[PDB]
């Protein structure tokens, strides 16, 4: 991840005028899509905290969370610090990360910090659900000017997305104020 | 350097009982006195500023500047950034470090921030002098409880070097009380 460090504009856009930082969720957001696409119900929620946070939730299948044979860490953590821009880069230009996988009968929990991942992957508990969840806070060392989320950047992104991704549930939720919306198109 | 930041207690020792902080600073002073070693005047100089950072000088040669053929950077970038443990290890635990180097009559200085560098090494001025310089800030986020430079901790094994490095002179500085020390053999 200390190519991304090194120069933060190669990788997410202008980190000042608030396009790289809205990219930030877009990224995460693709990513999302995807694992939603794999599966029948599909749905992902993305949500503006009030902390300035966005969290980004899918019902797919869960990220992979065994051991790569050759890195000898969970096959998440390799997706989250190896090097669209990958998630990985959202990971190190993000002063906090939170990852959460309901895969198998179990959840899994990791935090990072500035792409430095707290502790190994660990199963905590136990859930009936399926999915992948990312929540991460911008690095106001890396972001500046514009470091709070515009909600109508997000909403008409993601109302684009919802017609090109038949069958994919995707909701908007604001934290701040309360305003929220669903995009849901069912073409084809 | 992630594999550091991932476990900086595997690397520089105990983070939480002071271990760890000081080693920081006998890291650094071993690579000062190599380059000690090899010069003519043979000195070093450990000041700890009262911001709680710590510098170690030496007057040796200046550590490479030029373009290292591989990795497309300055040598001395690749030494501070590539993993005794080595000072990149210092580097990457340090939420500031200043690097000045004076070599072949040029100063040159770069900053680096949790290991990453803000800019290439860069030429400042020029010098009649030679020698390496590095000033570090250890991370609060790594370091905790025992965050403050110990004088006595550095002291001792200030003096234990002296004696087995006979040929340098080892000056050790505290800014905060004015206290001082001139170790040499
Ligand atoms: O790299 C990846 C792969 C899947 C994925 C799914 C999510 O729902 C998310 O928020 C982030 C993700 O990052
Ligand atoms: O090769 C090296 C690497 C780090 C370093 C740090 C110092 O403070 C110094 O005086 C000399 C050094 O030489
Ligand atoms: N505050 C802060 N900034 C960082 C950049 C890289 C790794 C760790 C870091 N902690």
């Amino acid at each position: 991840l200390d190519a991304v460090r090194k120069r933060p504009g190669m990788y997410i856009g202008d980190t000042d005028d608030g396009t790289g930082l809205h990219h930030m969720v877009f990224e995460v957001v693709d990513n999302a899509i995807d694992e939603a696409l794999a599966g029948h119900c599909k749905e992902i929620i993305v949500t503006i905290h009030a902390d300035n946070s966005v969290s980004v939730q899918d019902d797919g299948r869960g990220i992979p969370t065994g051991i790569h044979p050759e890195e000898g860490v969970s096959a998440a953590e390799v997706i989250m610090t190896v090097l669209g821009v990958g998630v990985s880069v959202v990971n190190a230009l993000s002063q906090k990360l939170e990852l959460v996988i309901q895969r198998e009968g179990k959840i899994h929990r990791q935090i990072y910090e500035h792409g430095v991942p707290q502790a190994p992957l660990a199963v905590t508990g136990e859930t009936e659900k399926t999915g992948t969840m990312v929540r991460f806070w911008p690095s106001l060392e890396t972001f500046t000017n514009v470091t709070e989320f515009e909600y109508e950047i997000l909403a008409k992104r993601l109302r684009e997305l919802s017609f090109l991704n038949s069958g994919v549930s995707i909701r908007l939720r604001d934290k701040r104020d309360g305003k929220e919306d669903h995009f849901h198109y069912e073409g084809g």
